[PDB]
């Protein structure tokens, strides 16, 4: 049947308006460097392969941004990841304190995502 | 006598066929538009009719609760509480209740259309 392809892979992919990379999954390999991306909020749009990071999970010791109520730019460092009942969580350290976050709350600024492009950029 | 909703939390639709997502009004732009900061950091202008001035989402509202690989899971708001300054909703689905963080509780296109009359800023 279907041969494994990039379809169905979980990734973090760049949002053009603000340059941040958000958790999502590739739903279609459209061709010519374009992909259809389903972000974890249910929104789907086209994203270029150069703007997709093949991170599932984001690796240890990565600088990331962790969303929480009324906080949009909280930088932290990945210190672990675990699955709790089919859901990925990240352990994020900030100034010697740790909180566990669901996958979709962990995003990357442009600068944070660029640190991962060489190793993890799709195309 | 004047009301200004800048700084207040809302649930709002930014794309023509989109869901309504948790956010905050950051500016009254004019022409029936407001600048919206969604909880994920995306900021854009939104028509007032697509903004629901709800915080918290009311008891017994039909909602959609996000979780990994769950995009359409409908449920009903049955309670809410703050844990360390963060709102969580108790969501009932098929007679069982689970707690979800605010940003994960969204309204489908139709679920939001249905509150526009009472809570919409149109
Ligand atoms: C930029 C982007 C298209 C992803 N969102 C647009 C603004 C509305 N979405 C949210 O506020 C939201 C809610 C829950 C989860 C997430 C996600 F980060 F996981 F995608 C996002």
């Amino acid at each position: 049947g279907h041969m494994n392809s990039f379809v169905g892979l979980r990734v973090v992919a760049k949002w053009s308006s603000n340059g941040y990379f958000y958790s999502g999954k590739i739903t279609r390999d459209v061709g010519a460097g374009k992909y259809k991306l389903l972000f974890d909020d249910g929104y789907e749009c086209d994203v270029l392969g150069k703007d997709i990071l093949l991170c599932d999970p984001i690796p240890l010791d990565t600088e990331v941004t962790a969303l929480s109520e009324d906080e949009y730019f909280s930088a932290g460092v990945v210190k672990g990841h675990r699955k709790e009942s089919g859901e990925l969580y990240y352990s994020i350290e900030k100034e010697g304190q740790r909180k566990w976050y669901k996958r979709m709350a962990v995003i990357l600024s442009l600068e944070q995502g660029n640190r991962l492009r060489e190793q993890y950029g799709l195309g």
